[PDB]
């Protein structure tokens, strides 16, 4: 189905309704690595079982928290070609799942938002990098962390400036213990980008102060768990403030070398200099490496993701096309 446009309406609201009640997880419901996507499905904007279409995701994103629509349609589509079927149109937004359908061939995983280093990826602030052993569960002491950093640099609340530090210090302890710590090209841009969310995105719009409180930060984080009468943002939004994070401690992409403390930068890789190299990379490397040779329904079908994909991509870049057109 097409991607959907922007909101009709994109007031605050009143999104913790009564169409939309918190549940507590079924036995089969899944939950990821993204506390937004999570929250939505825990209220019933995403079917509560974690399976979506994109087109499903991205009215979720929008109508649950005013997400931009640039931005959900990059983002959602970006997931869907590296994790979702292509052929049934479901991402899970967590474990692989077989309710996404028959797979298709390797090297394509079809493996949900858990999948490491396709979207998912290291120095996440409440998820451990893959290498620990689990990248989607809430972590107790990394979010006693974020509290500790809201305590020292946000006066008790999550904003830019604790963002800032937090994002630095996730970076610096992955590179201490992650000898396998990567941080080019698609993560390199997105792990600065999820830091504004909950600034943006979980703060109550009749407030939209851009300073998230302890309580509200666990409930999403933590339960998928909409604050009571939590209102969503006043407008439309997503990575705005993403500037004051980078500025704190601006970084080039790199990764450790099979080492700890091994941190070596990626010349090949985007950064912020280079967006429309990332969107490149992403579409010729990721994309056609987990489809290399694809049977015409699957070309068919990456083709439109493609183009979808692109709609989502800042003016100013080119649209690449691997399959040709
Ligand atoms: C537009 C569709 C979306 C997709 C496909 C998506 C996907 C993801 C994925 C796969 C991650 C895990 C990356 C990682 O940390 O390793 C992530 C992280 C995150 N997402 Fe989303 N997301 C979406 C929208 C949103 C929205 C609307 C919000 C907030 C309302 C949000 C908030 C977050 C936050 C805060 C994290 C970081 C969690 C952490 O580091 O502990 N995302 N997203
Ligand atoms: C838009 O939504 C707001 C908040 O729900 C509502 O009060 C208002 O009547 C709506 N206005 C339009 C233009 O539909
Ligand atoms: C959570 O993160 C900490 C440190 O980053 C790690 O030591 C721990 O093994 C993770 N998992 C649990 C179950 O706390
Ligand atoms: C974050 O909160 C701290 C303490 O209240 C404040 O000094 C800082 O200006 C805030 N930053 C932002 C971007 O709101
Ligand atoms: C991707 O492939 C296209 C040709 O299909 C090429 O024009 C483009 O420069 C490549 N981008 C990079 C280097 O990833
Ligand atoms: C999922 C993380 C991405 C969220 C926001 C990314 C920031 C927008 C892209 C670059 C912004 C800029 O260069 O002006
Ligand atoms: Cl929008
Ligand atoms: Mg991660």
């Amino acid at each position: 189905g097409l991607p959907p446009g922007p909101l009709e309406n994109s007031s605050a609201k009143l999104v913790n309704d009564e169409a939309h009640p918190w549940k507590p997880l079924r036995p089969g419901d899944i939950r990821g690595p993204c506390p937004g996507l999570n929250t939505l499905a825990s209220h019933g904007y995403l079917p509560r079982n974690g399976v979506a279409t994109p087109a499903q995701i991205i009215n979720a994103v929008q109508e649950g928290f005013n997400f931009d629509n640039q931005a959900a349609i990059f983002l959602t589509y970006a997931a869907h070609l590296v994790d979702g079927n292509l052929i049934t149109d479901l991402l899970s937004i967590g474990r692989k799942t077989r309710l996404t359908g028959p797979d298709p061939p390797p090297p394509a995983s079809v493996g949900g938002l858990n999948e490491h280093g396709t979207f998912e990826g290291d120095a996440s602030m409440t998820r451990g990098d893959a290498f620990f052993g689990n990248n989607h569960d809430f972590n107790e002491t990394l979010f006693e962390q974020l509290v500790d950093y809201s305590n020292r640099f946000g006066g008790g609340k999550y904003n830019l400036t604790v963002a800032g530090e937090l994002r630095f210090k996730r970076i610096q302890d992955s590179i201490a213990t992650n000898p396998n710590f990567s941080f080019v090209d698609f993560r390199f841009f997105t792990a600065y980008g999820e830091t504004t969310f909950p600034a943006n995105l979980f703060v109550d719009g009749r407030r939209d102060d851009g300073q998230l409180d302890m309580d509200a930060a666990r409930s999403f984080f933590q339960f998928s768990r909409m604050p009571d009468d939590f209102f969503r943002a006043p407008s439309p939004r997503s990575g705005t403030g993403v500037e004051v994070v980078v500025q704190a401690h601006p970084m080039q992409p790199g990764r450790n070398v099979g080492k700890i403390n091994s941190y070596t930068v990626d010349p090949t890789s985007s950064d912020f200099s280079t967006p429309c190299l990332m969107y490149e990379k992403f579409v010729n490397i990721t994309v056609k490496s987990l489809y290399p040779n694809p049977t015409v329904q699957l070309r068919k079908a990456l083709n439109t993701n493609l183009d979808f994909l692109f709609q989502g991509v800042a003016a100013g870049c080119t649209q690449v096309f691997p399959y040709g057109r």
